[PDB]
C-alpha cells in the first residue's frame, strides 16, 4: 500500500488527551498478527495485537512492557478483523486511558499503565497488513 509495513509514526510531545490517531489498511489475506505499539524507547506502553490463530481462536491481547516486563495480558474476544478486508482503526487518547475503534465501533479500552504520557513518542505499526494511512489529530 501507499505506506511501507513496519511503519513509524512519530508522536511530538507524546500523547495527550484529545489525541485522535488514524490508521486506515487492508488485513493479508493469510495474516497471523497485526501490532500497534505506543513506544517510550525500548518499553511499550500500549501494545494492541490482535492474533488471528492462537491456539486455533481469534483474540486480541493487550499489554504493557516495562523494562522487558510484559505485563498482565488485557484479552478481547471480539475481532473486527478479517483476513483480506480493509480496516479503520482509532485511537483515541483520554487522559486514563486509550480508547480504540474498529470500522466506528467501539472496541476496548485500555488503562494507562505508564502514566508519563508526554513521552509515549513513537507508535510502530507492524504485522501482517497493507498500510494505506497512519496520522494524528486533536480533536
Ligand atoms: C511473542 O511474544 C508476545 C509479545 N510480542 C509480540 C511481538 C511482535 C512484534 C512484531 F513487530 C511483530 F511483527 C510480531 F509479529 C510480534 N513482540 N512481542 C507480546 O504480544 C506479548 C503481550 O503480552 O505476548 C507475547 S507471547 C506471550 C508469552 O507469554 C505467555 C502468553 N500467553 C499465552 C496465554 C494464553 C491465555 N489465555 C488463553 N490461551 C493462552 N496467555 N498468555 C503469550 O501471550
Amino acid at each position: 500500500g501507499p505506506l511501507t509495513v513496519p511503519y513509524d509514526l512519530p508522536l511530538p510531545g507524546g500523547v495527550m488527551p484529545r489525541m485522535l490517531i488514524t490508521i486506515m489498511g487492508t488485513v493479508k489475506p493469510n495474516a497471523n498478527r497485526i501490532v500497534l505499539d505506543f513506544r517510550r524507547g525500548n518499553d511499550v506502553a500500549f501494545h494492541f495485537n490482535p492474533r488471528f490463530n492462537e491456539n486455533n481462536r481469534r483474540v486480541i491481547v493487550c499489554n504493557t512492557k516495562q523494562d522487558n516486563n510484559w505485563g498482565k495480558e488485557e484479552r478481547q474476544s471480539a475481532f473486527p478483523f478479517e483476513s483480506g478486508k480493509p480496516f479503520k482503526i482509532q485511537v483515541l487518547v483520554e487522559a486514563d486511558h486509550f480508547k480504540v475503534a474498529v470500522n466506528d465501533a467501539h472496541l476496548l479500552q485500555y488503562n494507562h499503565r505508564m502514566k508519563n504520557l508526554r513521552e509515549i513518542s513513537q507508535l510502530g505499526i507492524s504485522g501482517d497488513i497493507t498500510l494505506t494511512s497512519a496520522n494524528h489529530a486533536m480533536i
